[PDB]
């Protein structure tokens, strides 16, 4: 199972694109939960940002620069070789990756804001015509927590 792991608002602009989401604290302890155990493929610039790997869970870094190397990091150098990796992969970026994933994927786990973030990036465009809602979940408003947000999981619809 290859999944998309995702945070979008309604305009399908992505929030703090390249991070560990910090700011919506569900959705770290989301992201959490779904890859633990399992493998993340992570863009190279959201691998710099995090500067680790990710305990418990195999973390491979898509990148074109031979010199790459971090300690418990396995590296791709191209698309096609995410749909050869093992188990449950989850893939996080990264608007370019988004793009060039979107119609490869089994799934999708996106996190939607009632709301606006700042940013110049966005996710690809998804529609009932290709996706169906396996889940739809309202997220927890409390201090840490106080936009509002609704966890989706989208699967591609089959047959």
């Amino acid at each position: 199972t290859l999944s998309i792991i995702v945070a979008h608002d309604k305009q399908r602009v992505i929030g703090y694109q390249n991070q560990l989401p910090w700011h919506l604290p569900n959705d770290l302890k989301h992201i959490k939960q779904l890859t633990t155990g399992n493998t993340l493929v992570m863009a190279r610039k959201t691998f710099e940002s995090i500067g680790k790997p990710l305990p418990n869970r195999r973390n491979v870094v898509l990148t074109n620069q031979a010199s790459f190397h971090h300690e418990g990091v396995d590296v791709i150098n191209s698309l096609d070789e995410i749909k050869e990796l093992s188990g449950h992969v989850f893939i996080f970026g990264g608007q370019t990756l988004y793009e060039a994933m979107i119609d490869q994927v089994d799934d999708m786990y996106i996190t939607v804001i009632d709301g606006k973030f700042q940013g110049d990036t966005f996710f690809p465009p998804y529609t009932f015509e290709d996706w169906e809602v396996e889940s739809s979940v309202e997220g927890q408003l409390d201090e840490k927590n106080t936009i509002p947000h609704t966890f989706l999981h989208l699967v591609r619809r089959k047959g």
